[PDB]
């Protein structure tokens, strides 16, 4: 239910906990909610305002082909990850306004081993999914072998992907947001929860419903399933204290039906094209700081 | 309160589909579920059936000190754990007795098997106990909760004490969203007696209040569920102890919540009783350190609960 994610956004203005950290960010916060979203009712793209679907899709499809390389994202019109990757290469040892981030933008696309070098990115999602290091120097494989699972062991309990390793956590950069999450299959229906340990309420959680619910689409294509429910667990749960004015003008508007997604007739073979939603009419776009 | 677990057991007593579970019992079960336990009305051990406290802290310390094998709890007489250990040392070559194949199960249905059973158990429990050899080899359960909060193994040759981690990181970072620690070493999964029920946790701070998140991704909800929140609220209390906080809420996150076929009974009883009030957690005001707190130094007061429902366990 969308009025859910509404509902959330107006208790943390209610009854939020407002926090200064050191450097004077400011948020209200609760700790401990869960939404859910019945996928049979239609695609939780937020129709309270514009969420560009692009983006999701082509960070969700680089997530799994596990690849940790921007030149995918890049040839789609994805910069999200792309400023680590730029900030890397000026203290670098090769190397008013800064065009030097379009040269390097164009040499990732266009040439073999330079994107190699520059694009890599390590550990992140794509290869916390695909690819979990073991202590002989082997790898686990979460997702694929969650799918298998799926296939042959549905009443399974035990289908888990897991991102959060504490060997690894203190060192990285942006430790994973999306900690872990649980698939679960009953009447031929699959459905997904997921466990989210910091949330951004107004910019990043309506990005991470639709990014699971897509998910839960693909991983239910792939194993001949209908899609059930998704789960959307918080632990901290936070909107910016310069979020509020956006929060409470989308309160006011009234929510529209959720659109259709269409998937063309396994999904580590889709690209861009083969993922559309249909009927989507939301109301404009609502700008905010970053 | 109390209300909310009692209305999770109603709920799936009246909406929960039939499953084919691992134990080959049979369950009804719902996927998502949340419960909000205020531990500054009263430490959550159920009053409408007696639950055994001096077994969820056995179990608790049994964790904290970081111990995998059984041997501990039987000297406490807790045996909760005794199934999966027998298990697997009647699967083993060392084993003489007679056939165990589905030993869960036949104990239910055959008095002859019954008795035979526990007398295979009550000199596995013997052996574990006085045999230092048998003991090391089967009293092991593998990397369960104990060795991944105090010794996650490192690929460099080391180990992450993750619980003493995230306790330090309370002290001096409260206001941190990582404040984590799993059970869910994918590594080790496959060499547990059994993968982490529950799986991961989550802490949290305001006005000097702590507040502790599970999220159990399997949860047996007339026998286990009862014992682990009993468990995380203890929990959540002896690091408000050492840090110096108040307690605020344990905020109970279920996967795949289910009522075993053979605990619809149980689970029905209860539900015909009148709640009580929660009784009162005492600790041990000397006692400074979470991992310095031994049995006598907890304790549970003004516990007047309805009697006790037994249950089959499902192995
Ligand atoms: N099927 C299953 N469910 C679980 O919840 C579970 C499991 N297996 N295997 C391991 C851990 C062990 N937990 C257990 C918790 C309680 C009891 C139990 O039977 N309690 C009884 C007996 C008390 C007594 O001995 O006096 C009770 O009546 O409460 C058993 C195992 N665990 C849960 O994490």
């Amino acid at each position: 239910m969308e009025e859910a994610y509404l509902a959330l956004g107006k208790k943390i203005l209610e009854e939020g906990h407002f926090k200064e950290d050191r450097t004077g960010t400011g948020t209200y916060s609760l700790f401990g909610y869960q939404m859910r979203f019945d996928l049979a009712k239609g695609f939780p793209l937020l129709t309270t305002k514009r969420v560009p679907f692009g983006l999701i899709k082509s960070e969700l499809l680089w997530f799994l082909k596990g690849d940790t390389n921007i030149r995918y994202l890049l040839e789609r019109n994805n910069h999200i990850w792309d400023e680590w990757a730029f900030e890397r290469y000026v203290k670098s040892a090769d190397y008013q306004y800064k065009e030097e981030h379009q040269k390097f933008c164009d040499a990732i696309l266009n040439d073999a081993e330079f994107a190699e070098k520059y694009g890599e990115l390590g550990n992140i999602y794509g290869a916390q999914w695909r690819h979990w290091e073991t202590k002989d120097g082997s790898f686990i494989d979460q997702l694929a072998n969650v799918i298998e699972m799926i296939k042959t062991n549905p009443d399974s309990r035990r289908l888990i992907v897991s991102a959060w390793n504490p060997e690894d956590v203190p060192s990285m950069a942006l430790p994973p947001c999306h900690t872990m999450f649980q698939f679960y299959v009953n009447e031929g229906k699959l459905s997904c929860q997921l466990y989210q340990r910091s949330a951004d309420v107004f910019l990043g959680v309506p990005f991470n419903i639709a990014s699971y619910a897509l998910l839960t689409h693909l991983i239910a294509h792939e194993t001949g399933l209908e899609v059930g429910e998704f789960v959307h667990t918080l632990g901290d749960a936070h909107l910016y204290q310069n979020h509020v004015e956006q929060m409470q003008e989308q309160l006011s508007r009234e929510v529209r039906s959720f659109p259709t997604l269409v998937l063309n007739p396994s999904v580590f073979d889709f690209d861009m094209e083969d993922i559309k939603v249909e009927g989507y009419d939301p109301h404009p776009t609502i700008k905010a700081p970053i």
